[PDB]
């Protein structure tokens, strides 16, 4: 064993009794996604990050406790500076509970809306972030895991907005390597051609990641339903029709963006986006790439 195993009750006593109000005006809820709700705590002067896992989407008690389960066994095996890390959990009762280092950036996506007030990422911070993300997947398929559901809201962001993947709820271990589902799960917006067909392979996760690095160009997210186009991954059809350029999209909440290393990061993006899995490329060239562009 390497976690502490925490009753639920004392979740319960440090979270403030889940308290639901925003962190940003005094309560404990720090965001939520598909599978449970994240609050903020105080264990032993340590700030933690408490995800109750209790569902929000279409899935199973058995399917949470799988996915829970998933969670304990990656993060066991999976320690890197990229990389969340757990540092317990709770499982007495009918609720779950992964308990975490506190994030003091958040997540990406939100620093990317300037959710609560945060100023906007300058594009030197942009850079790091990308190169940081990359080490952490690269980590992850170096030890044979696939991740399933990269996106913004997954790589979380500490003190020196240092990248760190999060949720390996989903997380495949792969010792051969395309394989098939039945229960098709992932972000739809982030999701590859085939993740979204029920197809698993390391290929997929570089898909998101190209989607991930439009997110960090623009500053839009990969879908808003009250969008032209609502999804981030038809601007690249716009651009590569000559329609329009990287340049029309560029955040224009940074004023350090050149256009040299712009078009770079783009290229990589382009690369990720390739519609045949194959044209793709693997993760230690996408690591290159965003090495040399700084
Ligand atoms: C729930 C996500 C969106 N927000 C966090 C996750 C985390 N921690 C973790 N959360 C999760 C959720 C799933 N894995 N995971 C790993 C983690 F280490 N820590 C802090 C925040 C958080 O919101 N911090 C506050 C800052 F954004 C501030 C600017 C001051 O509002």
């Amino acid at each position: 064993t390497r976690f502490h195993s925490f009753s639920f009750y004392e979740l319960k006593n440090v979270t403030n009794n889940f308290d639901e109000r925003p962190i940003s005006v005094g309560g404990n809820k720090m965001g939520e996604g598909g599978f449970g709700v994240v609050y903020k705590g105080y264990v032993n002067n340590t700030t933690v990050a408490v995800k109750k896992l209790a569902a929000m989407v279409d899935i199973t008690t058995e399917e949470l406790k799988q996915q829970f389960d998933q969670e304990i066994k990656v993060m066991a095996k999976c320690q890197h500076e990229n990389l969340v890390e757990l540092l317990g959990f709770s499982s007495d009762g009918d609720d779950l509970c992964l308990v975490y280092v506190y994030m003091p950036n958040g997540s990406l996506l939100d620093r990317l809306s300037c959710l609560d007030g945060t100023p906007p990422l300058s594009w030197h911070m942009r850079c790091k972030i990308a190169q940081g993300a990359a080490n952490g997947i690269n980590f992850l398929h170096e030890n044979h895991h696939i991740h399933r559901d990269i996106k913004s809201a997954n790589i979380l962001l500490d003190e020196a907005f240092t990248a760190k993947i999060s949720d390996f709820g989903l997380a495949r271990a792969s010792e051969k390597q395309t394989v098939m589902t039945s229960r098709i799960v992932g972000t739809t917006a982030y999701m590859a051609p085939e993740a979204l067909r029920g197809e698993i392979t390391p290929k997929s996760d570089i898909y998101s990641f190209g989607v991930v690095l439009l997110e960090i160009i623009t500053g839009l997210p990969a879908v808003d339903e009250h969008r032209e186009p609502q999804l981030l991954l038809d601007i690249k059809e716009e651009i590569e029709d000559e329609e329009k350029t990287i340049e029309d999209y560029i955040d224009k909440k940074m004023n350090d963006a050149d256009s040299t290393s712009v078009e770079a990061m783009y290229s990589v993006a382009s690369q990720c986006l390739h519609e045949k899995k194959n044209k793709r490329p693997d993760i230690k060239k996408v690591q290159q790439l965003l090495q040399e562009m700084t």
